[PDB]
């Protein structure tokens, strides 16, 4: 009666700790609706779901709750590729009647013609190793569809995706589809998505600079989002050599009216051209320049406050600050607001050269309004203690150090502030995107492997230089960009991870010398790749002239002298003969997504909390954070009073009576780190990113004095990003 | 005690002042000529100066309008003979000036006018300058002047540095060119005040990149954001060169249609008239005033029809509605049967039933019901249900504008083009646009008052007379003008369509002792539209002989030997020929594919001193400027014949206007100042359509409903269409 379904379950806590799973337990709550027409489908989502629930008990159940889900998956679905690519391909629009290939014929074509090898480098095990949450997001996502019925098991769709990259090239393809599939590495979410498919728009993100500072220009650049926007891409829009309000109008006899009312026109852009359909509008980040007469009121388009002609509030906003202003600021000064009108190319240009120009027109009469340099500092941050945003970046920190500044001045950064990228009136930057799961590398004996993930990151690259091509431009300047400097974009995930398996506290200095190494390797390993690449493929059409091509590697720009790990002469004495493939190489990413399927931290971020919510469809579950838990019932000291009492401190561990030290230090959240120790690590890994990398503030005591500290130390730290979100209470 | 213009300083002498108004009483109505009624106010203050007690002179006289018109033109007088005495006398010396403008700004060498456009004048100095007849200037009432000065008259800062006259030359040598025998007879005619060409060409006919058109009229290029925002880029555009514009909406698919390449559902008309809304804010000309217009053109079976209604309420949801644009319906004959007969209509998606905006007429109907035997259709609701959310909108903003597709195609010269999707800003304007072709017009407005006899009748001979320089004019226009967008211009030379319309038509019926709608007005209005067409046909004729005919000329209405009244079934009076022009068509052609067009004169019959475009005049009180002013007829009327008492004008406000029932006044002249109020729109509408028998394109027709309600609103409508109007109603006025 219920025993048909405990033992159902039970065959399936193969390896999973029994002493604190009961599959007997999941019965109980399931049986609740006794047949009264229940599915065996239907059931078996009953189960999962209830499995899920008792997480919060212990973390196997979530993998018990994975495992039932793909269980059914399988059941459901067609065991063999080539199968599926198939019926993929030969998808009929019930709606309309028009055949809808769901992958590209080309690619259906390599992989018939590849059958028995592809087919067979399948291992469908693989799929049980998401966990439960993780899967859901596939499942809602990343496996392709029929007719509302998921078609793609997710070895499949990753399958897709290598022969999608890699084409005629099986042994690589079937290399990639064992990196991705044994979790070592993914590509992003754009490439999930369309690898394989027929509009391949496999790219993350978009830089562009605003083309001439008129009617007919501005309406080109919008018109340019807009289509970008329609592929799903998220941009970064340098803004600051428009008029400002007030300004001339030659040629009708009028006054500009400013930054407002254009960014108006964007905002209402980016609710339109939002993929066709619901929320997320298309999503912009406008990037000033803080000498820019509109600055004050560019800083209140995001408030919550009416004058609904005034407000741009589904944009997205970011602080291009030059290092003059910093300055001004700590040292009580006055700040001059020019017109780009008045003073030309005021943007096209940075550090030593900037401070000349601003200075030069300033003691020249060319001001439009003077303020005080604090006036205007404290504008900023009353808004991003209000909102979070505008992001800070550091212009002259970021075109100091980037390999792409002999192309020009960079102008500004993309949706999520890791890209640095050359913009021009015939060149909108591109990027594209994988992360490394870093937690994957420490050793079964609780050492890191750094050969391992040098190793992996060779294949990344190749990957992403693979795609340059390949990717389908939404824009010929995209196109013209990509093909010119080609740019790629590494990341990571997961390091929170490493640390709590090296059993290292976050802010430890052990932590502080992976998280050197760590990011040392990547960068070590990406640059020998892109210069074997250039080996084979020659250096790309802008290297002579560049920082590497003058000998000179990104820690360099930061005087940073790398540790012994690795040899960098030797790999130098390479760079030196061959050059490199790629212009930039690492680039880490906010992994919004691609961290919550893999099943780590976000990015180079600590943990929010030891408890948080994931929310499935009307479900709604409290995960505790895994390597905790272990550590908590692998030890006695959990129990359910305790799981109310940690969520009585929004996550903290910290008060809590009978909990180690060890422990306590290892999982402190991030309100309880030095932030200023976050922004010290960030700057120690930056030395070897040559973009920057989405960094957070987590301030819970918001207040100014606390504030106007961190960004400096981060400034002075010589970071690109400052701040991407401020996060606070 | 005031110091003069000269330094110089005169003593205030209480008959100095008031023989210097005399000198321009030189033309008064001698009962009223008390100048000892002025200077007793502007004596009554003083507080130095000429130019300072010029211009309280100048105003307590325009404020002496009340009591007696020519206060006005006296008014106006002591103002022009002010401007005169600080802005230069000849002409040539003037529009040198303006090109050797140094501004300081960049400080930069900045033409205010045009490089060829000099070397034409002062390559004719004399000529010019002996042709500008300065008392011309003396012939404006105050508040013609005051806005004529306001923006028409080029300013070298502050002081404004061209006469009216000059700014009158301006425009006729940037138009003719080396032509000066024709440059002069325009000017003539222009100063003389029998015409006016509309304002942009006021504005830069003569300048160096001249804007010299007002009407846009596109159609939005595809159903793609690639096309919707090369639209919006086009509207733009056209919006800093102050183009007005009509867009056709219609072909973009609806609300919640699949997008096949994202596999996502359009967000719909609604989100997308938001970035263009948006647009007309933003790019209003530089700073101030008004955004750019865009009326918007929308047919009733498209889905989203009830949401488009809702955009102009100024009452909910913010990123629901779109207040700066401007709302019209293009409706197909159709849609108003099924209204009238009570019967279900279909609302369908333009991605899944295609083409429908792209026929009309028997046509579009074979189309439209084949989509229903489909059953491919959205949505199905009682057309009454549709038509109540119309006239709930017009109750309530005046709008959506009234346009019927099938008329306007039915009865339109370019036809052979393809079907006309929609109309302009002001619907006056019926004009073919494509992919490629954004229709322009070019306008000038017939100034009617100006053609009564001395012994009360019609003058049609030189109606027509001038009325063929009008089409040359507009014709060497096409030409000259510098279009903001490739295809605007394209559009135009190979169509070449013209638009001539009227003003002071109210005054014309009145000047003949005329009540609006006697059987006299009725048949004069015939009549005079009759002429207006027989004369810009002549010249069309003639310029076609000269020149050739227009690229598309063949195979039009035209050129199978039909006329507009042929298209409505209408037979011409004895006036005029016809069957000897129809003969000379036959042979040379035409060189304009459209010719007539009464688009309203907002601004150039306020110059002119005209009552607006082709309507009755709206009450007998108004206000300019605070300044106020009884009709002027009315008054002469009144004060000789005694019955203008001091009083009675508070008796004639009191009653918001009219002279309904002011006892005084007698049974005949209550007739002939009737206001639009009290006037029946039906025979508004009756006489709009018997004109239009005459007009090759529509005319924008306000509609005037003191208190209205479903009943009069469905009457009417239904009324203006059957009658067969192309614009059934431009705006509705209520209040
Ligand atoms: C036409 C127009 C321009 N602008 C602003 C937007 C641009 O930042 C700025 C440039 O307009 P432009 O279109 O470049 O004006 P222009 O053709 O007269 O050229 P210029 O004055 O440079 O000689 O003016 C408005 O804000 N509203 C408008 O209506
Ligand atoms: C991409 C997109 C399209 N649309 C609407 C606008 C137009 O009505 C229509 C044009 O979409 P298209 O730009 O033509 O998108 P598509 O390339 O996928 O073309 P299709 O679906 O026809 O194969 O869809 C949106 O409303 N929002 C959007 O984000
Ligand atoms: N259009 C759009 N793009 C986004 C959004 N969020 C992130 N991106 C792009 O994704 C890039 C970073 O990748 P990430 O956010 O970590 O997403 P993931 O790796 O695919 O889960 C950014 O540089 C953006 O260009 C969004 O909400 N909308
Ligand atoms: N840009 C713009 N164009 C207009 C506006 N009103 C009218 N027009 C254009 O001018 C035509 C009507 O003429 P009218 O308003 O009387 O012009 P005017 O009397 O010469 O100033 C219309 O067909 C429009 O194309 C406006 O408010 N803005
Ligand atoms: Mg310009
Ligand atoms: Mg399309």
């Amino acid at each position: 009666m219920f025993d048909k379904i405990t033992s159902r379950i039970q065959k399936l806590c193969y390896g999973l700790n029994m002493d604190f799973v009961d599959p007997a337990q999941i019965t109980m709550k399931v049986i609740q609706g006794l047949y009264s027409g229940v599915t065996t489908v239907e059931l078996d989502t009953l189960a999962a779901e209830t499995a899920a629930t008792l997480t919060t008990k212990h973390p196997d159940y979530a993998i018990l709750a994975a495992r039932i889900a793909v269980s059914n998956l399988h059941k459901e679905t067609k065991k063999v590729f080539s199968d599926v690519m198939e019926d993929l391909y030969n998808y009929i629009n019930p709606h309309n009647g028009k055949h809808s290939p769901m992958v590209a014929k080309s690619t259906l074509d390599i992989v018939l013609a590849n059958k028995d090898r592809l087919n067979s480098a399948i291992i469908y095990d693989r799929d049980f190793s998401y966990n439960y949450f993780g899967f859901k997001t596939l499942e809602r996502s990343y496996l392709l569809k029929i007719n509302g019925k998921v078609a793609e098991r997710p070895q499949h769709m990753l399958m897709r995706v290598s022969v999608g990259i890699h084409k005629e090239d099986i042994d690589a393809a079937i290399e990639t589809y064992n990196l991705l599939s044994e979790r070592w590495f993914t590509h992003a979410s754009p490439t999930l998505f369309n690898a394989g498919t027929n509009r391949p728009q496999l790219s993350s993100c978009f830089l562009l600079s605003m083309k001439d500072d008129s009617i007919e220009g501005i309406y080109d650049t919008l018109k340019q989002c807009a289509l970008i926007s329609k592929s799903a891409g998220g941009i970064g829009v340098a803004v600051s050599c428009i008029r400002a309000t007030g300004s001339y109008i030659a040629g009708t006899n009028g006054n500009s009216n400013g930054l407002v009312p254009m960014l108006r026109v964007y905002n209402n852009t980016a609710r339109y051209v939002d993929q066709g359909g619901n929320k997320r509008p298309g999503a912009f980040a406008i990037y000033l320049e803080p000498w820019h007469l509109d600055i004050f009121e560019f800083l209140d388009l995001k408030k919550n406050t009416g004058k609904e002609e005034q407000r741009a509030r589904d944009l997205f906003f970011a602080l291009w600050i030059p290092d003059l202003f910093m300055k001004r600021v700590e040292t009580n000064q006055d700040w001059s607001l020019m017109c780009p009108n008045e003073c030309p190319g005021l943007d096209e240009v940075w550090g030593e050269e900037f401070e000349k120009l601003y200075a030069s027109y300033e003691k020249q009469g060319r001001v439009r309004k003077v303020v005080k340099a604090q006036q205007l500092w404290y504008a900023i941050i009353e808004s991003q203690t209000e909102t979070g945003t505008p992001y800070m970046l550091y212009k002259d920190s970021c075109n100091r150090k980037s390999n792409q500044q002999n192309l020009g001045t960079i102008k500004c950064s993309n949706l999520c502030t890791e890209i640095v990228e050359y913009t021009s009136k015939d060149e909108v930057a591109v990027c594209n995107l994988a992360s490394l799961a870093l937690n994957m590398y420490v050793t079964s004996e609780h050492t890191y492997d750094f050969k391992k993930l040098a190793e992996v990151t060779k294949v990344v690259v190749r990957n992403l230089n693979k795609i340059i091509d390949i990717n389908y431009y939404p824009v010929p300047e995209a196109c013209l960009s990509n093909k010119r400097h080609r740019p790629i974009g590494i990341g990571v995930q997961g390091l929170a991870d490493a640390f709590i398996l090296m059993r290292y506290p976050f802010e430890s200095a052990e932590a502080q010398l992976l998280n050197k190494q760590i990011f040392e390797t990547i960068y070590y390993g990406a640059l020998e790749a892109s210069c074997d690449l250039a080996k084979e493929q020659g250096p790309y059409e802008t290297y002579e002239g560049s920082p590497v091509s003058k000998g000179i590697l990104q820690y360099d720009m930061w005087n940073v002298t790398p540790t012994d790990l690795w040899d960098w002469k030797v790999l130098k004495e390479k760079i030196a003969k061959y050059g490199i493939r790629n212009s930039l190489l690492i680039a880490p990413m906010p992994t919004a997504s691609t961290a919550q399927i893999l099943g780590n931290n976000e990015s180079i971020e600590p943990y929010t909390s030891n408890i948080y919510t994931r929310r499935v469809l009307s479900g709604e579950f409290q995960i505790v954070n895994p390597h905790l838990l272990k550590d908590l019932t692998e030890r006695g000291l959990w129990h359910e009073e305790m799981k109310n009492q940690i969520i009585a401190c929004n996550g903290s561990i910290q008060s809590i009576p009978e909990i180690p030290d060890d422990l306590k230090q290892l999982y402190k959240t991030v309100w309880e780190i030095s932030q200023k120790t976050v922004l010290k690590m960030a700057a120690e890994r930056g030395a070897f990113i040559d973009q920057s990398q989405s960094l957070n503030i987590h301030i819970a005591e918001p207040n100014y004095g606390k504030l106007t500290s961190m960004h400096f130390y981060g400034w002075k730290q010589g970071l690109k990003t400052g701040m991407y979100y401020l996060r606070t209470r």
